[PDB]
RNA sequence: GACGGAGCCAGCGAGCCUUGGCCGAGAGGUCUUGGUAAAAACUCCGUCGUGC
RNA sequence: UGGGCAUAUUCCA
């Protein structure tokens, strides 16, 4: 087949070249026939994968930020045994600006691999979080909810942290992967990870990626592009653009 | 002596290198990626107690 | 009439 022959020599290409030996993420690059249309949401959006896990909250570090009072919410998730392990560190921004300003910032994505923040206080992350975090892997913080619905028409309503819900979408972001909308021709999605899958699991990851990505129901967040794709290339971090479809 | 919170006062001022796609003869643009580089003090509240 | 948070207002003097 077209794909799996190009994947075998890619996996052999991993274990022979030391520039490729140190980068374990696998991306795909999508040439679309025209440009996509919209840009600079700076928000990832998640695809529902239908077969197999990528990661789980046991295995990695999870980091949370909120608005004042953070002391009200930093106790609830650790006084429940379901969610006490599901995070590593929990603060607000107002500690975060004075804890790690500037030169310590290089050890941020060294010491972490997933960042999440409250939906209210997301719109100022790259200011205090720093420019150098962008955009080397294009890892970016995620947006979740702290409770159920709070409406805001004419009354000023308080909310309480519901831990089982945080557990519910927090388990939901680990099994899947996401993507970044932009206004260009090319589009990259990490879909593969070495020593954790087989080849046809990756084949179903790619065929599922075409399933959700070319959803013709014109749904918000579901099937954005139109007009059909040109080609799909595969590279890890420094390997060449090896095609599957042309 | 640590650790972690919460409290809170001022004055001098504006008064950097990479991987790859798409278009373009080209000049170049347009992006996706990896690494390296850049108030304090104090007040109180709770946990632990000496190694060159 | 003057300040605060949210970004047919609301609270305070």
């Amino acid at each position: 087949g077209l794909a799996e022959k190009a994947l075998k020599a890619l996996i052999l290409q991993c274990e022979e070249n030391p520039s490729l030996k140190n980068d374990k993420d696998i991306h795909i690059i999508i040439n679309t026939g025209k440009k996509m249309g919209i840009n600079r949401d700076n928000i990832p959006r998640i695809i529902p994968l239908t077969k197999y896990k990528l990661f789980k909250p046991r295995d990695l570090n999870i980091l949370l930020i909120t608005k004042d009072p953070s002391a009200l919410y930093r106790e609830t998730l650790t006084k429940d045994e379901h969610t006490s392990e599901l995070f590593k560190e929990i603060i607000s921004v107002k500690n975060l600006r004075r804890r790690f300003k500037g030169s310590k910032l290089t050890q941020l994505y060294k010491d972490f691999d997933l960042v999440v923040a409250d939906y209210r206080v997301h719109h100022l992350l790259p200011e205090v979080l720093g420019s150098r975090f962008y955009h080397g892997s294009k890892k970016l913080p995620y947006m979740i909810r702290m409770s159920k619905e709070v409406k805001l028409k004419r009354q000023q309503m308080v909310e309480k942290c519901d831990p089982i819900y945080v557990r519910a979408q927090l388990r939901s972001i680990c099994k899947n992967t996401s993507y970044i909308p932009n206004n260009d021709n090319c589009l990259s999605v990490r879909v593969g990870y070495i020593q954790k899958h087989s080849i046809p699991e990756i084949l179903q990851n790619i065929q599922d990626t075409i399933n959700f990505l070319t959803d013709k129901s014109k749904r918000p967040q579901g099937g954005v592009i139109k007009g059909g794709i040109i080609s799909i290339f595969v590279k890890t971090s420094n390997s060449t653009s090896l095609p599957i479809y042309q």
